[PDB]
């Protein structure tokens, strides 16, 4: 069984979810249809994934064979970088709903603290770092908190159950709870034994946040800017203290890397193209890591990043 | 001989200052009429620091001696944690005002990226971590944008020159300049051979923001004040990398730890606590550091941080 998480909105969140990011968007619905037959009921998508649409095709052929009602399926999904003027916030948004082919999404995170100029649905989607003008990158001057409102107006409005934000650092998370009316529910950072931030997690544990990490096999996960950056990383697959922890439990170190953030009540969503990690992926939490396990793995932090965004323009968000 | 940095504002600024943290108020005013008659036109203040009016004393002695004017004369000072309601800014800065006997600042900055639960001037000042509960630290909701706008006004209001913030990350910086009318002209962060942040820096001075280095001596500043982090850590003074290139161009390590600063355009404000150490800390522009001399400095950087709320009461500002 997949242990629930009651989110600060007081909706349960699956501590245990299938990622869908870099799913193939030929496949992406055959993938979530047989993830929900093997167990899964979050999924963690985005607009920038490209692939909602196809998401959705798979959640509907499960719904429509009698599998699992809408009630029974948590979605989740983001708010790219062009979409932060709240203007644009819920056409963004109904792109998402219609192309998931529901009338609200479970979660809703503002994808990152950053404001790419506004590109519009038509003219390329999902943007990505595209903004209107060439390789160039164009922002816009719109306050984090005005995002924020534009998305609790979108709660209100039946369209949103929670929300969120993903990628923000403590000082701009803090902010963000002083001018929130609906508290963050989730904060989905990169959280991995090379990247522990453990006072970012125990502060927004605290303030009743809930994490989702991502990226939890460090490089082994799929990294996608800076690919150099991972591949000259010791893998964690292969790391003393996770081969010596997986063996003493006789786990598979993707199972160690997993439990070492479900224990401590962070969510996780893993993503694998093969039925048999899928398995694997949700049927971890049948051991315990021991007070020492964890004192070992502490000792691998070294705030080493994958997901930054100064790699795309310099963008100060982790400095 | 003391070069002048002209900030965002249109206003020049000293790049060379005097601390006026743990300045005893016994003797604060004879020291600050010292430093002036040293040459020191800019001074670094604090509503918390509680020596304002003190520090007002010194400046009006040089004054009526006729050693300086009052627009030669470069005043900083900060709105403490406690005032940060917009209905509290003016009240704050009117007694900053008040105690300094002057008409304006030269330099109001955002001390802190919290807010401390208001606390009447007359019931407590400087309030310092008393939040109006005994021992326990309140807060209250109140957005940095929404203390800018106060700020901005008072700028109209012809009370302050210029504006800018203290302690701020890379990401809040960015999320405050999307909101603000009148540009944060100075960022005032932690800066030393222990904790360098370079990505911090490029992006602000990129921004045209200009960087004020406090603690330039690294656990000097706190080893004074008992801290248990600062005594553990080897002084930047006998470090083998500082004293080499100190060495190498015959002169001081102090010296070396300022002009390493300087030479990329940063502001100091050492605290002078010596008369011997007033001239040392305003004459040290008299070599420059080679590439070679930064990269071995730059491996001095291990991101270890003296001044952090978080020691206070957990406050996520640099998580
Ligand atoms: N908000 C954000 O900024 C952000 C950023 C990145 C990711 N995310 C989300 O979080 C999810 C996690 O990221 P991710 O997909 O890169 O990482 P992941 O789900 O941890 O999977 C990364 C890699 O590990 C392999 N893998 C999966 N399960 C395994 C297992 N049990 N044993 C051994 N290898 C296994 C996969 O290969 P195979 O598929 O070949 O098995 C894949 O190459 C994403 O799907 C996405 O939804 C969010
Ligand atoms: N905004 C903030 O959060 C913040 C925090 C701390 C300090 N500040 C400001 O910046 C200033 C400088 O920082 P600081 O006071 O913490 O420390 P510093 O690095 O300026 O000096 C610390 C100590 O080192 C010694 N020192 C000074 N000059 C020396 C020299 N030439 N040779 C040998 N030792 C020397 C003194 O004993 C002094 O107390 C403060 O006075 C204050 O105005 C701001």
């Amino acid at each position: 069984s997949i242990p629930d998480i009651k989110l600060s909105s007081g909706h349960l969140m699956p501590s245990i979810g299938f990622g869908c990011w870099k799913l193939a968007n030929a496949t992406a619905g055959e993938q979530v249809y047989q993830a929900i037959k093997a167990g899964y009921r979050l999924f963690d998508g985005a607009e920038d994934y490209g692939n909602e649409k196809e998401v959705g095709d798979g959640v509907k052929r499960a719904i429509d064979e009698g599998l699992v009602k809408r009630e029974e399926i948590f979605l989740t999904s983001k708010l790219w970088n062009n979409y932060h003027d709240p203007k644009n916030v819920e056409t963004a948004l109904n792109k998402t709903l219609a192309d998931l082919k529901v009338d609200y999404v479970d979660l809703f995170l503002i994808h990152f603290p950053i404001a790419f100029k506004f590109v519009p649905i038509e003219e390329k989607y999902p943007p990505g770092f595209y903004c209107g003008d060439g390789n160039n990158f164009v922002y816009e001057d719109v306050p984090i908190l005005e995002t924020w409102k534009a998305l609790e107006k979108l709660v209100a409005a039946g369209k949103i159950k929670s929300i969120g934000v993903s990628n923000f650092p403590g000082a701009l998370l803090l902010d963000l709870l002083r001018g929130a009316t609906i508290k963050p529910a989730v904060l989905q950072v990169e959280h991995h034994p090379y990247l522990q931030q453990p006072k970012l997690i125990e502060f927004a544990q605290k303030a009743g946040v809930t994490i989702t990490a991502y990226s939890s096999f460090g490089p082994q996960s799929f990294v996608e800017m800076n690919q150099g950056r991972a591949l000259n990383t010791p893998t964690l697959f292969a790391h003393d203290t996770i081969k010596a922890i997986a063996a003493k439990y006789n786990k598979t170190p993707a199972e160690v890397l997993l439990r070492w953030a479900a224990q401590r009540g962070i969510a996780v969503i893993p993503r694998s193209n093969l039925p048999e990690r899928l398995v694997q992926n949700r049927s971890f939490n049948t051991f315990d890591l021991t007070k020492e396990d964890f004192e070992e793995i502490a000792k691998l932090d070294i705030g080493l990043r994958f997901n930054d965004p100064w790699d795309w323009d310099n963008i100060p968000i982790f400095v």
